[PDB]
């Protein structure tokens, strides 16, 4: 049994109250108050559509993934990663795909900086899409489940689906469950072929063990995974630590 599986069993035993006190203990988060009020009022400039813009921004500002050229955003949802990339000087085009419909978020039209190079398409299940030529491959898909065997399947399916979209490109891919042994096996194989490293984002909640496979980095995957499992187990051992609360991102306005 992996440390992550022990973390998973403990998370599943939590009451709603304990889960709610655990999920943001010691994490980092952006203050969404201003963006939510603006979005409610139909404002189309400055605001990020979701917490995702700040989440991807954390990797980009650390040079872990450097978006350039034609960017593909798989599972774009409302479009947080797509509107963020649209404002980056090296980026020429942003194509976002998302499933939509019941249980899924629809793209939100915005007029933030670089909006004119963005095309978000709903009704697109990536597991049925042929791969396209692109310079940057982004993927934020992976639905949590109380079952880590369900999550193992979902994770391996994402890893296999993204691979042909990967051919010497910049990339940032969510790995929903990186602790299951069969997931580690695939990740090690992918790292030997495409390089990169698994990174834990401080804006991720404690209720998910997600890590992101980014192109610009190196390291031991197993080691990084176990450090996350230890971190998340340690966060059950003490009273809730209020999160670091930061300013949300300003995505500006106008065309590029
Ligand atoms: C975690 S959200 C992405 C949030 C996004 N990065 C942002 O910044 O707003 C993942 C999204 O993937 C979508 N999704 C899940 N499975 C999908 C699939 N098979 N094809 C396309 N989109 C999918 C979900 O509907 C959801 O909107
Ligand atoms: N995104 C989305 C689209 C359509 C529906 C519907 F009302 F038809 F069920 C629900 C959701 N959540």
């Amino acid at each position: 049994e992996t440390l992550g599986e022990k973390w998973k069993k403990k998370l599943n035993q939590l009451s709603r109250k304990e889960f709610d006190l655990y999920k943001k203990s010691g994490i980092t988060e952006v203050d969404r108050t201003e963006a939510k009020e603006g979005l409610k009022r139909g404002e189309t400039t400055h605001h990020a559509v979701s917490r995702g813009s700040a989440k991807l921004q954390w990797f980009v500002e650390r040079n872990m993934v450097i978006p350039e050229g034609r960017v593909i955003d798989l599972g774009c949802g409302r479009g947080g990663w797509s509107y963020y990339c649209a404002g980056l000087k090296k980026v020429t085009e942003v194509r976002g795909y998302t499933k939509g419909g019941p249980g899924h978020e629809e793209p939100v039209p915005m007029s933030t900086y670089g909006w004119n190079i963005v095309k978000l398409m709903s009704g697109k299940d990536v597991f049925y899409l042929p791969p396209e030529k692109c310079d940057t491959l982004l993927c934020d898909i992976g639905e949590s489940s109380p079952s880590p065997t369900v999550e193992e399947s979902r994770t391996i399916r994402v890893l296999k689906m993204v691979e042909p979209w990967l051919k010497n490109n910049q990339f940032c891919i969510k790995v929903l469950n990186p602790y299951m042994p069969t997931v580690i096996e695939h990740l090690e194989r992918l790292q030997r072929k495409h390089g990169g490293m698994l990174v834990r984002n401080p804006l991720s909640r404690n209720s998910t063990h997600e890590m992101y496979w980014i192109s610009n980095g190196t390291g031991n995957i197993v080691s990084s995974v176990n450090m996350v499992s230890r971190l998340l187990l340690n966060r059950f051992t003490m009273t809730h630590r209020r999160p670091t609360i930061e300013k949300d991102v300003d995505l500006g306005a106008g065309t590029r």
